[PDB]
C-alpha cells in the first residue's frame, strides 16, 4: 500500500519486457465498473493503456488505444470504440465505465462523454485477474507485444467497483476522485518489473 | 404517455434490427411541421435520424444525413441537402421545418439557420404513418438497411404541426421548448425494439 | 414600390426559369455606381449574383462568383476578379464600386475592402438595362444558363450612381445604408418569375 | 514633392508596363540602410515589390515576393530569403535593413522580425539608381518582365540611410515614422507611367 | 567572461565553417545536468543546436532537431525523440535534463514538458569537452557537416551540473534563470570562428 499522489510511473523506452503488475483482491466477478487515469505519449501507433486478462481469457477486460483520437474497450474478447477529437501529443484524462445489465460503456476523454456504445449485455467479468500497465497481456500475465507496447507517462489511476455518475467522473478529473475500492493510487499495491521509473508528475 | 425529459434513446451498436417506433395518432395530412431533436454520432457513414412512412410510399418525410456537414430533407421521396460548418464527432441539435405552401425547408443547426431550399411545393404530406429512430424504413415499418442504421443517442425530440418562427426555435435548442401536438418528448408514446437502451442525458 | 425591409428573395433549387427582374428607371448612361446586398448560399460551382445587360450588350455589368474566395466583376464583357478569405458556406455582405474616370473597381467582402483592380476605364455603362437576380442573362432578359443561376438567399440589395466613401459602406454592412437612387431595398420594383419565395431575414 | 499621406498607389492589372519611378539625389553610395512600406496584393505568383538598379548593374537593391510567406533581398545580385507565417491575401507591412559591416538583413514583416540573414558583407550599394515600383528591371530603369509585375496596392513608403532600432521600426507599422532621408512618403519625387491611379489608403 | 545579457550569436547562411566554441572546464564527468537557450530558424531540414564531444566520442551529448516538432537528445551515441506542437517558423525556448540514475531526459518547450524518455540509465558523460553551436561534430572539434548546420540566433544559453526542478526551468524561460555553473550566457568564454555575428536580441 504505497501512496502514489503526484507520482507517475513512466516507460521511458520502447520493449516488450517493461511493464507494471497491479495486485487487487477482488476474487468476486465484476457486474459494473468505472475505471481512470491520466496519460501522456507521443506514439502515433496503437498502444495499450490498460490490460487486464484472467486464467484462460484474453482480453477480459482492456482499455486500447487504436490512433490518435480513437478509444477502445475490450470485455471479454468483444471490442467496443468511440472516437473523440484531441489534440496530439497531448496529455488525456481517460475515464471508462462499463454496466453488465445494460451493456453500456461510456468513455469520458478530459471530462467530455463520448458518444455510449454497448457490448457483453448480461456478462460477468472474471476475478482474480492479472493487470499489467505498459504492455498488452495475451496470456495469464505474459506473452507481450512489442508494437502494443506503452511508451510514456501514467499515474492518478482509480478503479471502483460501481459506475460513477458524471459529477464523481468530474471530481477525478479534477483531481479530487472518491476513494476507489478495486485501486486506489493512493493505496497501490504494484510491482516493476524491467524498466519502469517512479518520477514526480509535472504535466497536470 | 412517458416522460423522457432528461433522457434519451442509444442505440449502441450498429444492427439491422434495433430501432425505436414513434406513436403518433395524427390521421390529418400534414401541410405544415416542424421537427427537431439532438444526437450524438461518431458515424462517418450516412444515416437515418427520423424516418417516416406511410402506406405505400417510402420516404414520406425523411430527415437523413448524407456525411459530416450535410444534412437532407425527404419529402415525398424529393429531396434537399443543405451544408453546415460542425466539428466532428460532436453533439448537434437539428431542427427542421417545412411549410406546403411555399415549398420551403429550412434547417437548423445548432440555433444556426441554414440555406433555405425547396420541394413540394403544394404536396400534403400523408398522415397514419409509421415514424422510426434507428433505423431508415424502406417499407410500411420495416424492410431496414444496414449500412444506413443510426449508431448513437437521441433525445429531446419534438414535432408541431406548425413552422415554428426563429424565436420559438431558439428556445427548442435552449431546452425550454413550447408543448408539442405530433411529438412531445415529456409525453412519449413509443415501442422499443431490438437493442435500444434509456440512459440520462450527460452530453448537454 | 414594395419595402422588402427584413425580408430576402429565396431562390430554392436550381433551375433555368426561376428569377427576378429588377426595373429602375435610369435612362442615364452610368458612369460611377455602388452595388450592394447579402447573399446565402451553399453552391460550390459559379455562380451568377447580379446580372445587368442592355440592348445588345451581354455582361454589361455583372457580379459573379466563380468559386469560394473569388469574386469577379464585368463591365462590358471585360473582367475583373479579386480574392478574400471567407468561411463557407457562410452569409456574406457584398458590396462593390466603379469608376469610369479611373476605372478602379473595389469590392468590399463584410466590410473588408479587397485589392482594388482597374478595367474600361473610360467607359460609360450603357443606360435601359435589364436587371436579372438568381440567372445570369446571355441575352436582353433572358437566355439563362442553369449552370450559372443562384440557388440560395438575396436581400438588403442597394444600387447608387456614385461610389461610397469606406464610412457610407460601413453603414450599409451594418444595416443602416444611406438612401440609393438606382435600387433602394425599402422602394423596390421588381417582378417574380417561377419559383421565387419571399421570406423572412433570419440569418443577419 | 509631393504628400502622399494617407493615400496609395494602385497597380490595377497585370502589364509589362505599367510602373512607377521614384527618384532620389542620394549620389554618395549605401552602406546601412533601412526600407518599409505597406502592400496589398492577391498574387499567389512572385513579383517584385521594390527594384533598385544602378547603370551597369541588376538587381543592386531588390525586394522580392518568391511565394507566400517568402520575402527575398538581394543586394549586388547577392540573394537572402527569409520565411514568415502569413494569412493570404492580406495587407503587410514590410521593412528591411541592412548593413554593410555586418553584412547582417532583418526582415520585419508587420511588426515582426524574421530570422536574420547576411550576405555581401563589405560591399557598398552603388549609387545614383533608378528605383521603380511595379516592376522589376533588368537593365538601368527598364527591361520589365510581366511575369515578375506587381499587381495591388503600395503606400507609406519611407528609406533611410541608416539601420533602424526596433523601436523605430515599430513606429512606422504603426503610422508615425520618422522623417526619412532617402525616400520620405509626404515629400515623393515620382513619375508615374502607364496605368497607376492614386487613391486613398482604405485598408489600414 | 563575457556578459552576452540581451544579445545573440547570429549565424547568418549555411555553411560547413561557421561555428562557436563554447569553452568550460569540466574535468569531472557529467553525472545530471540541465542545459537550455533560446533559439530562432527558419530552417526546415535537420540541425543541430548543441553539440558536445569529447575525445574518442562522437555525440557525446546533442540536443538535435530532426524536423519541425521533434526534438532529440544524444547521450554518448545513444538517442532519444521526443515531439511537441509548435509553430514554423517560430523562436523556442528549449530545455533539457538528464539524469544518470534514473537515465530520463526530460524536454521543456517554451516552458512546457514534453514526454519523458529515458536512455544510458548508470553512464557518465565524459569530461573535458569540445563544445559547438552552429554546427554538429563528428570529431573532436571538427568534421562537421554542412547539411546538419545551424542556420539562425542562438542566445540566453545556460548549462548546470544538476537537474532544474520545474520552478527553475521556468524562471530559465521568463528571463530570470538561476547563476548556472557549466555554462553561464552572461560570463561566457566563447571563440567565433566563421561568419557569426553578435546582435542584439529582439524576438523576445
Ligand atoms: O492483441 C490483442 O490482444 C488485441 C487487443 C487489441 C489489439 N489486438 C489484436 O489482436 C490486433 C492484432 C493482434 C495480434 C496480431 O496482429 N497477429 C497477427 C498474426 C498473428 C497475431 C494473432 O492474431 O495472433
Ligand atoms: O434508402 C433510402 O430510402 C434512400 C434515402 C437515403 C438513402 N436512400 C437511397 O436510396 C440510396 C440507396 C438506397 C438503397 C440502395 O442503394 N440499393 C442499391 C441496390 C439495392 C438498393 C435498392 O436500390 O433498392
Ligand atoms: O456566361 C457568361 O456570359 C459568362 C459570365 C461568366 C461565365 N461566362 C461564360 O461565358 C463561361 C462559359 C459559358 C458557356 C460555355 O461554357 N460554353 C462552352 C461551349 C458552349 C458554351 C459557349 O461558349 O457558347
Ligand atoms: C451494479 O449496478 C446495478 C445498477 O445500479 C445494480 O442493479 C447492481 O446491483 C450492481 N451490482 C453490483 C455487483 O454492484
Ligand atoms: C399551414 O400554414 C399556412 C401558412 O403558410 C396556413 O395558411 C395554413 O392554414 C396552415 N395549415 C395547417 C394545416 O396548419
Ligand atoms: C463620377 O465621379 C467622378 C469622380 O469624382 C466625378 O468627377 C464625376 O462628376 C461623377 N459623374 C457622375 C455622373 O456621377
Ligand atoms: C553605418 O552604421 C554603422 C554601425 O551602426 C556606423 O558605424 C557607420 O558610421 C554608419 N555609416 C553611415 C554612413 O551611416
Ligand atoms: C546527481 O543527481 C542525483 C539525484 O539527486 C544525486 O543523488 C547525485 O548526488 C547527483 N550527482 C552529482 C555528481 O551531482
Ligand atoms: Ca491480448
Ligand atoms: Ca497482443
Ligand atoms: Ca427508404
Ligand atoms: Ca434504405
Ligand atoms: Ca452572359
Ligand atoms: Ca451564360
Ligand atoms: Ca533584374
Ligand atoms: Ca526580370
Ligand atoms: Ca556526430
Ligand atoms: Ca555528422
Amino acid at each position: 500500500h504505497t501512496d502514489l499522489s503526484g507520482k507517475v510511473f513512466v516507460f521511458p523506452r520502447e520493449s516488450v519486457t517493461d511493464h507494471v503488475n497491479l495486485i487487487t483482491p477482488l476474487e468476486k466477478p465484476l457486474q459494473n465498473f468505472t475505471l481512470c487515469f491520466r496519460a501522456y505519449s507521443d506514439l502515433s501507433r496503437a498502444y495499450s493503456l490498460f490490460s487486464y486478462n484472467t486464467q484462460g481469457r484474453d482480453n477480459e477486460l482492456l482499455v486500447y488505444k487504436e490512433r490518435v483520437g480513437e478509444y477502445s474497450l475490450y470485455i471479454g474478447r468483444h471490442k467496443v470504440t468511440s472516437k473523440v477529437i484531441e489534440k496530439f501529443p497531448a496529455p488525456v484524462h481517460i475515464c471508462v465505465s462499463w454496466e453488465s445489465s445494460s451493456g453500456i460503456a461510456e468513455f469520458w476523454i478530459n471530462g467530455t462523454p463520448l458518444v455510449k456504445k454497448g457490448l457483453r449485455q448480461g456478462y460477468f467479468v472474471e476475478a482474480q485477474p492479472k493487470i499489467v500497465l505498459g504492455q498488452e497481456q495475451d496470456s495469464y500475465g505474459g506473452k507481450f507485444d512489442r508494437s502494443q507496447s506503452f511508451v510514456g507517462e501514467i499515474g492518478d489511476l482509480y478503479m471502483w467497483d460501481s459506475v460513477l455518475p458524471p459529477e464523481n467522473i468530474l471530481s477525478a478529473y479534477q483531481g479530487t476522485p472518491l476513494p476507489a475500492n478495486i485501486l486506489d493510487w493512493q493505496a497501490l499495491n504494484y510491482e516493476i518489473r524491467g524498466y519502469v521509473i517512479i518520477k514526480p508528475l509535472v504535466w497536470v
